[PDB]
């Protein structure tokens, strides 16, 4: 009995492995790691001189790429990494605006995939809030983060921002600036556009300096991640020398997946403002004529054929109950680290028209996704550009 | 830049290396088997994915075995985060809870400073038997009537005998309330069926952290029954829709497995180690907790410090002196320390569930009290002791109660 759970999970893990690898990822929560990055998660550090060095390496890392005057590396995700900044001083995106869901809005004009920059500035005044969020699951375009700390700080309200989907683009300053755009507090996920394990990370100025170290739940004995602090420091290490090339070809993959997209017949969102500025290509299938498929059945069509992604809440869409939304979510952030440039996300935007467009059957699409995702299985933008999807045996 | 990978490399290879030899004795860590370690290797970074639903439901029905549960959960991050879910399932802003006091032995979670002080406020505690280690139980059943809370919780970050689970029910049903059991600190010994049996003496929860006693990986699991399914995966936040967190429930799976397999045979060795060890450095002159109840019930073994004459060092004093002799522990607040804001706790906190895994029995007991005899009461000197220390951990490097007869510490270069 029993005795074959070890080899079943072993071997279910491998045929993951070899999946994902024959596979379009552009899921934008999801990015891939080095196998330096994983080594470190490997060793789970489960008396503790060894653990206080990078735990200072970690901050003298974050405040190097992110310039800040404080940086905290303790929350084992983003969603604390906000919670422990929410019980500081103690409104951003509806979700369905901006996904993000916290319940323990900014005036948006769907038309323009934007937070109004007019009709925010009147917003906080005559609201009177203390605590203003920049951030958002469904992230196409820079929020007015400047045209915002010009009316905070007369009626005396702080600003925050969750960039969990973007920090990595921010790191390799390409996407925005809002720490130097005015705001004082930058929290995030260290997973997605930045390719370091699972965990958060808060940033912040000693202006004032309100200590959140006090209240993250700080158990240096009871219950954290430590073996991803290890993977955080060479991460860190390597969006400092790579970043800047990296977050470079996200944005443009991202356009140029996009413009290929469109010119096939995707209604993706915002063409006059150029699609997008960040890693996202966000398209309404519902206002998509030629394709004729639900968002529901598209996503489950192309993971049949390989492309992964996920259907998505356009603010314009039902009741906030949805099994068949309007909207596909895209990301070029993990195609980006294994070495996908503009004319691959032409390749990538062909597949999809067959699919969707076309109506060519999945499974034969299939063959043609495979051999082209395993040309892609090399990490760029680090130190070792080994084999991602590699699986080690540990006995 | 480009040498942090390797600087982090040398780190963390000395940081296994110093753990080879070393003799670990933290009642809240434990040893990972390199199939669990292996499969949390994956580092999956996670909807697309077949084989992660996989992994989980495998997770959900080998945990509904091991315990004997109708329902499990296995979407936690950690233990905290499943008291949490419980307490949001569970209780509304502002309710009574009933919990063991953080001085008294209590986890800082149970608290208004941590998980309760976010959601239901009022907090209520435990009547306490100092002379005892446990609740007690007598007052506690007339407390439950008298303050009439809605969530009552067992467990407690020292715990040495096993709480009045059955002795609360009847009380609890008669007032509304329900009744859960932390088992974060002896989850390992209730899977190997050994502490006690909260489930079928009056818990509707079983809540629980899977790294402590329990050899898995990090995260939490959450037991309970068909009625409270619904409710509860409804509560528990990281899981499906956000934050997949998949590479962790792969090693949980086969921990699972290990537990089913060699939970009993474990779990019975490592309150027979921490016995063996509390009565070999009592025999020695360490005034460790409740002599007339044979020590313990669980893995932990509670030392009294202060109030050892023989040993004259602080208590905080002798946690740092461990350190430079390869000995790592925990200094502890005891129930009678004056105030709870104390640098100087009178404690020492033990735990045998790794030095079990490493395939210690009480013979090796009776050696690491005779190392820690020697600093604290022959005032040897750390570095003396520590040289005989690392011969000894050395020779305990492989792991016991896992389908694979491995080398613990053992690391695994990627490129």
């Amino acid at each position: 009995m029993y005795s074959d759970v070890p080899k079943f999970i072993r071997d279910v893990s491998i045929k993951q492995h070899e999946w994902m690898r024959e596979s379009i990822k552009l899921i934008a929560s999801e990015n891939i790691t080095s196998l330096a990055v994983r080594e470190a998660c490997a060793t789970d550090f489960m008396g503790c001189k060894y653990i206080d060095e990078v735990e200072t390496l970690c901050i003298e890392l974050s405040k190097e790429l992110f310039k800040a005057e404080h940086a905290n590396v303790q929350p084992t995700s983003g969603v604390v990494a906000n919670l422990a900044v929410f019980f500081a001083e103690t409104m951003a995106l509806s979700v369905p605006d901006g996904g993000h869901i916290s319940h323990w809005n900014h005036p948006f004009d769907p038309e323009e995939m934007n937070i109004d920059a007019d009709a925010m500035v009147k917003k906080i005044l005559e609201e009177k809030p203390k605590l203003i969020l920049f951030g958002g699951s469904l992230f196409p375009f820079p929020h007015p983060v400047a045209d915002a700390y010009e009316a905070a700080q007369e009626v005396g309200a702080k600003i925050a921002y969750d960039g969990a989907h973007v920090l990595g683009l921010i790191a390799g300053k390409q996407f925005q600036d809002p720490l130097r755009e005015g705001a004082e507090y930058l929290m995030g996920s260290t997973h997605k556009t930045f390719f370091g394990p699972q965990g958060g990370v808060i940033l912040t100025t000693k202006e004032n300096a309100d200590k959140i170290d006090s209240h993250v739940f700080p158990g240096v004995v009871s219950n954290h991640h430590l073996h991803h602090k290890a993977g955080l420091a060479i991460a860190l290490a390597e969006m400092l020398e790579f970043g800047e090339a990296y977050a470079k070809q996200v944005i443009k993959n991202a356009k140029a997946l996009a413009q290929a997209l469109y010119e096939r017949g995707f209604n993706v969102l915002c063409e006059h403002k150029d699609f997008t500025e960040s890693h996202q290509v966000i398209i309404d299938i519902e206002s998509s004529p030629d394709i004729e498929f639900s968002a529901s059945e598209l996503a489950k069509m192309y993971e049949e054929a390989n492309i992964i992604l996920n259907k998505n809440l356009l603010p314009w869409d039902d009741v906030n109950n949805s099994d068949n939304p309007s909207g596909i979510r895209l990301g070029t952030q993990e195609c980006t680290r294994l070495g996908m440039k503009e004319k691959e996300m032409e390749e990538i935007a062909e597949f999809m028209k067959r699919i969707a467009i076309d109506k060519e059957k999945p499974e034969k699409v299939r063959e043609d996704v495979k051999e082209f995702a395993k040309e892609y299985s090399t990490i760029h933008y680090s130190f070792d550009e080994g084999d991602g999807f590699k699986y080690l045996r540990f006995y």
